[PDB]
């Protein structure tokens, strides 16, 4: 499939190496095992191919990390970000890979009630700077929202007594609870939120790359996509 330019082909003759950089505990997105896994590994093994492009993979705890590696030119792009609007005036966003709706994950119980959503005058934990959280409080206004480093914290805190409630996508949630959390923490419900989206990510002046990674990307289909999101519920 993809079309490159003149422009982008010279990109990729002189940079036939391309270093990536991705958070290391941002499952079932990117981690590591000490090999690279998650969605975005499989997603960028299949751009690997439609690009001709090797990947040479940094890991980073955290986004600021990950950020100034890509401002100092050390990573060419990042593999996995939550896209938002808030970092747009340092970050360009490649198309998105997954689009996937938010969730509120409560303790368990026998009863699953109807008003685990009733976040106003609760506790809820989340990802710090998630994109979520202007959104959320601008619903529920009497929410108290805490934030957390990672997905598995901000899940640990519910679990723990520290939240009454976790946002996160219905991906993560349901990779931490069926698998480090099962018999404690369930998904209540869905949030009427928009959904995530995780893209790659690349500083604004980086114009073949982005360019390159939109078209490779474009020529993935959803079913590609899915079969690789699938293994991860």
């Amino acid at each position: 499939h993809p079309a490159y330019s003149a422009r982008e082909q010279q990109w990729m003759a002189d940079h036939p190496v391309v270093k990536v950089a991705v958070l290391n505990l941002f499952a079932p997105f990117t981690l590591f095992r000490e090999q690279f896994g998650g969605i975005s590994a499989a997603v960028l093994q299949l751009l690997q191919l439609r690009t001709g492009l090797d990947f040479e993979i940094i890991g980073v705890d955290t986004v600021e990390e990950l950020i100034a590696k890509l401002r100092s030119g050390e990573a060419d792009m990042a593999g996995a970000l939550e896209v938002n609007s808030a970092r747009e005036s340092f970050l360009s966003f490649s198309r998105p890979y997954v689009r996937n709706g938010m969730v509120i994950v409560t303790r368990q119980d026998p009863d699953a009630p109807v008003d685990a959503d009733h976040l106003d005058g609760r506790t809820v934990a989340l990802v710090r700077n998630s994109a979520a959280i202007p959104l959320l409080q601008r619903r529920y206004p009497q929410a108290k929202v805490v934030t957390a480093d990672n997905p598995s914290e901000a899940m640990l805190m519910v679990a723990n007594g520290q939240a009454d409630a976790v946002v996160e996508t219905q991906i993560s949630a349901s990779y931490y609870v069926n698998r480090y959390f099962a018999g404690k923490l369930r998904i209540a419900s869905a949030l009427d939120l928009p959904p995530a989206e995780i893209a790659l990510a690349t500083t604004r002046g980086q114009t073949e790359l982005m360019s390159i990674l939109n078209k490779a990307l474009y020529s993935i289909s959803n079913d590609e996509l899915a079969s690789i999101i699938s293994r991860w519920r």
